[PDB]
């Protein structure tokens, strides 16, 4: 009896208006690594069949968010360097299938570099030196040997926050960190050492988003930022030898971000949503594919040239844009969240996140409809879908069709159309789920922090002592409390598919069964798990006979009980950093999981 | 044994620069309808399988390009009335029958109305009357019965193309015209009469391109231009109450169309790729949905609601824009060809047509990136096709790798990233499919008007003597003549699988058989098709002989042929208006067809 990985929906970049979002590529690979939250993510852009894992989670940074991701330039080492905001920066492997068949992530080095978040990182060619930027005290970054931390050189000629930096990636080295305050530093080394300054060609208060020398002899040094400038510098002598201008072809917005495809040809992406290929001896823009400037979500944050005239660009929405040098129009384009799941409904597989994002994963839809958490879905009308959020309002396929005058903390749908929802006020109110109405509702004793709908009955957990109190769904008035309380505030609550069981655990990490009809405790010998329980689903039969209960917690594992056997229990580990927010069956022996991680997982479960 | 419709992948609305598509939608029935070439189309909206037929194809224009199909009012009456260039209008109703998956198509009345085209269409609420208008000799358009065609009014005080009308749908009756020249005529009846004109409040020269009633009691009437005014007329004296505009929303494009969603909200599309939601009676633009304006094919040509909020854009480039009230963001679109298809591929299914555009069903990807007629498609090498075009280019996945000294005519791909064409300067060269690079070719002797490419030989059709040459690949000095020779050109040819026959078929309708290593003729029974011969594809094992060959010809049929027994045939007469242009078995039991009507068509083989 087993729960296997079967499949990993990776979350897409994490993005920050008016901040560039540093990307990565490895040709060895066909892979693309970027941060996403507490994580750092490697996606193989591969396609039919592979040896490369089709996505690589690493999560060592722990609580701290994030910032860079790079794969060392050694083909096949499968090393890679991450950052966060706490300042710390780590060197990791991985490895995939052997005797585990599965993917195998560990540190090789961590060095605590700046106070403040990093901003960037750059491997030398031979990927064992390391330039390491941001913001910290007095100091806003370093240069390290990979595996030491040892001092290679220092980073200065700045008063202010750095923003970018790279290596030239040949010998004579040379580098360069390029920041806000249109700051510019050229370096020769290593040792590396501050060789010249420059503040005159790129505005002042401007932000320098970018930098990067062109591949192989590094003849070139380029730096862009938020004052449109493109500026061109020698790459071994660090002297300025024009901007990168072309009367046909004007910035109209600043620049985030630049990636050479080859030695005389580069990209730069902006908040004008256009994304353009230049060429450095003539200067001219070559190339320019354009989205809607009249959305927000379609400016351009961040590029990576992925070799032979390809290139990804990754709009502040989050999406992937596919283009290719000579093809007018984008190759494709791939959506989805960079925010914890919060929702989740299955066949058809529907997500959404704690930011209002919701994905249709049947037609690649992606919704901004909402503004805050999506606190429920429900699917259970043909080809639509009705979503509860915490910006108070309940909409059918993104069209509001309630708000609500309290903010609703939880929600349940069944299967007939209906909705159980506990606001801030303490209401349990009951909505017809695709049109908005509020059929009924009823103030309830105390505040509730988890409700489950059946087809008739509705299990409130209550925060006065913890209680269940089952109200009938066809009259409110009437109501039993189970006879036993949970030892804590309750987190989630399931009600059994034919209604005979109750599952309920607490914000502690118990779990108790109770016998819904005599409303008492059938077993309390499922294991405690010292972490919050976030979700709870009955498995359906292929025996017909209710049995095993998927259940995921904070403790990021997913364990599935047994009603017959307690003491039975199957069960997969670290099933996503920082809890598993929702889990469902998809089909009897395949469960759906999503996290805080933002990934959305599906399982293999094996009975044997 | 026998061939049956599987699906039918039905073209978009045709669509023109500077001008506005009519579209019509029926909601009875939850369908749209519109034109598109030689045709006239009904495409149900229904996700979910109804007693709608997913598509209806009116094919009784005959040789005169569609320009406006209209679905009648009366619920159910199934009866629609389309235009077109050469100024005819025709009444005709179809019939479904589920079981047989057949659709019969009826014409009621056929009506020379204008001698120049028409270019608007307007039922009355009684689906009995007709305001018909257009651009004619002596007249711009027409009222008139819908079963005599006698004149039930008279359309005037225009003095140039009449663009669009409307009937007022609701007693009193009321009509307005909107043409050329910034003129506006209003009308009342029946019999329809002039009553007055409005020649001030649209600019003069502009071009207004719509006017529609607002529904139910018709309270208002509004015409919208090439100036960009959205003007606002009382729907029962014509008076000029208002032009419709929002300080916060300033219209930066010609528009093109309207439709009114209920008696209070309107949309209307245009050159600044925008679709607006107004409100007449506060005037604001309610809601507003946005397409890249850096992008031509943005530009939105046409628009119809859809009831209930929904609403369907048309873009210039054909593809169909699904929104909702209420809902900031598109809910989909549907994109396709709108000129006929002249390439086919299969597994997986890409199709290209004469205009250039291709199309990749797998992924719904739609390219324009050839700017003319598509004469193959190459998708042997895994996630990737090569085209090549009259455009004088070969791409590979959309980007030139190669570039003609003489036009390509004809060409023809095998399974090893080869293809052989034949050009202009009536050289056969051999170019690799994914590189694009010429590795070989020869002068031939005479102009070529068909090659076949397998996997040792090219199969070349000689325009004199109508010949067959044969060349062995790997050297295009070696090579030999077919003993017999066709009646008449060449007009496609193909080697067997294996190599064992070649199928030749000309421009008259014959087809002859021959075996490849005897070069002699196996069999010239298969029956004449006094039409000429555009696809030939051998049909593959699920005995592996081989025996079955699907051909397709300009006079719309597909003949299967048959090696073993000459005389057996199995066809699908009427598969494409105006002519199948290709045909390939995707599966050994699944024949796919497109048409010089823009169609593609999945056939099962029993
Ligand atoms: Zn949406
Ligand atoms: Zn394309």
């Amino acid at each position: 009896s087993s729960i296997s990985l079967k499949e990993i929906i990776p979350p897409q970049p994490s993005t920050q208006r008016n901040f560039t979002t540093h990307l990565s590529y490895d040709p060895t690979t066909n892979a693309i690594a970027y941060p996403c939250g507490k994580s750092a993510f490697v996606r193989c852009l591969d396609d039919g069949d592979s040896k490369v894992p089709p996505v690589v989670q690493f999560t060592g940074h722990g609580s701290s968010v994030v910032t860079t991701v790079k794969f060392s330039p050694i083909k096949g080492s499968q090393y890679l360097c991450s950052g966060d905001e706490s300042g710390k920066v780590i060197v990791w492997g991985w490895t995939f299938d052997k005797e585990s068949n599965s993917v195998e992530v560990n540190v090789k080095s961590e060095f605590q570099v700046l106070a403040g978040p990093i901003s960037d990182i750059s491997w030398d060619f031979e990927g064992r030196r390391l330039c390491v930027v941001g913001e910290g005290r007095d100091n806003f970054g370093v240069f390290i040997s990979w595996d030491s931390g040892n001092s290679l050189g220092e980073v200065s000629g700045h008063s202010q926050r750095i923003n970018a930096c790279h290596l030239k990636q040949s010998r004579p080295m040379r580098s360069m960190t390029v920041g806000d305050d249109g700051s510019v530093v050229f370096y020769q080394g290593p040792p590396f050492k501050f060789s010249a300054s420059d503040r005159t060609h790129h505005k002042q208060g401007s932000f320098v988003r970018d930098v990067e020398f062109s591949p192989d002899s590094g003849e070139f040094v380029i730096t862009v930022g938020s004052d449109r400038k493109i500026s061109c510098f020698d790459g071994k002598s660090g002297e300025f030898l024009k901007y990168i201008e072309d009367d046909q072809e004007p910035v109209q917005g600043g620049i985030f971000a630049l990636s050479w495809l080859d030695s005389q040809k580069f990209a730069t992406v902006g908040a004008d949503a256009t994304i353009r290929v230049w060429d450095v001896t003539t200067s001219k823009c070559v190339q320019k594919w354009t989205l809607d400037k009249q959305q927000l979500g379609n400016q351009q944050v961040g590029v990576v040239a992925t070799g032979n005239g390809r290139i990804i660009s990754l709009s502040l929405d989050g999406t992937l844009n596919f283009y290719e040098l000579g093809h007018d129009e984008v190759l494709k384009t791939i959506s989805g969240h960079n925010k914890g799941i919060t929702a989740l409904t299955v066949n058809p597989l529907i997500s959404g996140s704690y930011d209002g994002r919701i994905m249709e994963w049947s037609s690649s839809s992606m919704h901004q409809d909402h503004s805050n958490l999506i606190v429920s879905l429900d699917n259970s009308k043909a080809q639509e879908y009705s979503s509860i959020s915490w910006d108070d309002t309940l909409k059918v396929n993104g069209i509001t069709k309630h708000e609500f005058g309290s903010q609703p903390k939880v929600a349940s749908a069944n299967n007939d159309g209906f909705t159980a929802v506990l606001t801030n006020d303490d209401d349990l109110l009951i909505l017809q789920s695709f049109t908005g109405d509020i059929i009924k509702s009823v103030r309830l004793n105390s505040p509730g922090s988890a409700v489950s709908l059946s087809q008739n009955y509705v299990a409130v957990g209550l925060e006065e002592g913890n209680t269940i109190q089952v109200f009938k769904l066809s009259d409110l008035e009437v109501s039993f409390d189970l006879k036993t309380p949970l030892r804590a505030k309750p987190s989630y609550i399931s009600i059994s598919p034919s209604e005979t069981y109750i599952a309920a655990g607490d914000v502690m990490g118990k779990i108790l069964l109770y016998d819904l009809q005599s409303r008492e405790v059938k077993t309390s010998r499922w294991a405690f798990r010292t972490s919050k329980i976030n979700a709870i689903s009955w498995k359906p039969a292929e025996e017909i006979e209710e049995d095993l209960v998927a259940t995921g917690s904070l403790d990021t594992n997913i364990f599935i009980y047994s009603v017959k056997r307690p003491m039975k229990i199957i069960k997969a580990l670290n099933a996503h950093k920082d809890g598993v927010n929702n889990l469902l069956w998809e089909t009897p022996s395949t469960l759906v999981s999503s996290g805080a991680d933002a990934c959305i997982k599906r399982w293999n479960v094996v009975l044997e």
